[PDB]
């Protein structure tokens, strides 16, 4: 399956231990597309609709109108993970450039590469 | 539990599917420290003694001498995730700086966050 970065898909991410982000849920592609190609796996941040407004640097607010989602939600940087493909199941979207812009600065965060 | 940036543990890794490196298996924290510090989980890298060469551009070989290592063995920027702390148990090292310098050339390669 070839999928994109700021692609946004549903995938299972059951089973989890403790305060992972788990179940059948919106995840964003955020490996580079290489690898989206070529690869059996996809890395993805954890989406949420728990809360609307971020908590965290890592979080990123999705505004349900503007970007297609059912629900104000917010995606977690600092909920990533590599992941096969067969966990994918139906795309839900694929996030412009600038919003795009803002997950990168949130993974930055995430990971201690800030650069700007 | 506290940990940092750059040490590296055993985490149980499984259960896992298809492509995803699973088991209790070395991995590089790769989170930031304040994330590292207060947050009930962290952000990890596996490591694999699989193969002792990269074969992608977010793989980074760990040469067992220099690094504390029992054999030569690769960093898979490719395989990442978040894991609640429980899964962690021995600290097996903390790599220095330089070595962190590629990981994190590699982590931009595998996010496509390159800025170099």
């Amino acid at each position: 399956l070839i999928v994109k970065r700021g692609d946004v898909y549903f995938a299972d991410l059951s089973p989890v231990v403790g305060s992972e982000q788990g179940g059948v849920r919106p995840v964003l592609v955020i490996q580079n597309d290489i690898g989206n190609r070529f690869s059996p796996t996809a890395i993805v941040a954890a989406i949420t609709a728990q809360i609307q407004k971020a908590k965290l640097p890592t979080h990123v607010e999705i505004d349900a109108k503007r970007y297609g989602f059912e629900r104000d939600s917010v995606i977690l940087l600092e909920q990533i993970r590599t992941i096969d493909k067969q966990r994918l199941t139906d795309k839900i979207t694929h996030l412009d450039d600038e919003m795009m812009d803002k997950v990168d600065e949130a993974l930055q965060i995430s990971l201690a590469l800030i650069d700007f």
